[PDB]
DNA sequence: TCGTGTCTGATATTCGATTTAAGGTACATT
DNA sequence: AAATGTACCTTAAATCGAATATCAGACACG
């Protein structure tokens, strides 16, 4: 019955001094906390790998801070649970664990699959080159870019149509290389 | 008490014809079944049409949403609503007991890929913080002036018409002055 | 002297979860 | 009836770094 925990950052050591202290006040020792940062070195998360053994239970202070996605963390929660270890994410309040630990891991290997099935899709049809992260970062786009496409296609100049819609002469013709790489 | 189910392909008819039928098996009634394919028009008239108690059958997740980002967001757009889904194959139920715990866990993978993708940006927040940068809104209001009414004994009320000010405001900044 | 492409750097948003400030309501009290 | 405190809940700005759009010129060439 070792306790054991796990802390993962990019860059910052204050946010990681962060995880080791609440790791700390949840009663693991400074030796059993194993640590990485941003290649692919997770020497930290390897070490963990080895040294666990059955019975013995991983304290994490959130799920994000596991595995590199969605998939790789479930890859993770599903091969510790095989070993019957079990981990606790702090402040989530969730174990894989107790009573609904199995259900835990129930609903987690379904998405698992699930997406993994999901991969399988898109890896027919093709997606991957594109990258879809879901979350719409950057400006809006405010400019039309239908009558930039149109006014130009008619032989209207660079500076013409700039002065038309009061945009950067720069601006359209980024608005055309964005357009003439879509085709 | 009504029963409703949601099957959903890209191409392949075959497969589609699969989940209906398997639906079917489950109970459901053929005008209870609403189907997509690549238009999510049918997705859409489902969302419509549910009501707080309904329950929907589903072959797989992944028969649900484009990602698991877009399903946690439907999952959660339908438990807000009282509605439950029951996933057939998995043997998964947003209903009953083990309702609570889906989407309890479902949200925490939803929020922390989110937090995957803000890890540089809110680690830098950490370290900003401990910078002594001041967060949250920038004080608007002259702290002097308000407690230098009050000193004279002016009334909350009073100091509040008086800056244009909630009343709860000032006694806020009274708190905020004499606890430190 | 002027217009056209290609390019780089400077502004301008916009994101999500969190964090303080202020507005607002509700209840009990004086 | 009115003003006074006290207790939480909604808005309302404000944070980091990354990401996307737009602006503002520079530079070379005909």
């Amino acid at each position: 019955m070792r306790i054991f925990g796990y802390a993962r950052v990019s860059t910052s050591q204050q946010s990681l001094d962060i995880q080791i202290r609440a790791l700390k006040d949840a009663g693991v020792k400074a030796n059993r906390i194993f640590t990485d940062k941003a290649s692919t070195d997770r020497e930290g998360l390897d070490l963990l790998r080895m040294k666990v053994e059955e019975g013995d239970v991983i304290l994490v202070k959130k799920l994000d801070r596991l595995g590199r996605d969605t998939a790789d963390m479930i890859q993770l929660i599903k091969e510790f649970d095989a070993q019957g270890v079990a981990v606790r994410f702090i402040d989530d309040g969730i174990s894989t664990d107790g009573d609904m630990g199995q259900m835990v891991v129930t609903i987690l290997s379904a998405v698992a699959q699930a997406e993994r099935r999901r991969i399988l899709e898109r890896t027919n049809e093709g997606r991957q080159e594109a990258k879809l992260k879901g979350i719409k970062f950057g400006r809006r786009r405010t400019v039309d870019r239908n009558v930039v496409l149109t006014l130009h296609q008619k032989g209207t100049g660079a500076t013409e149509i700039a002065h038309q819609l009061s945009i950067a002469r720069s601006t359209v013709y980024k608005i055309l290389e964005d357009e003439r790489a879509s085709a």
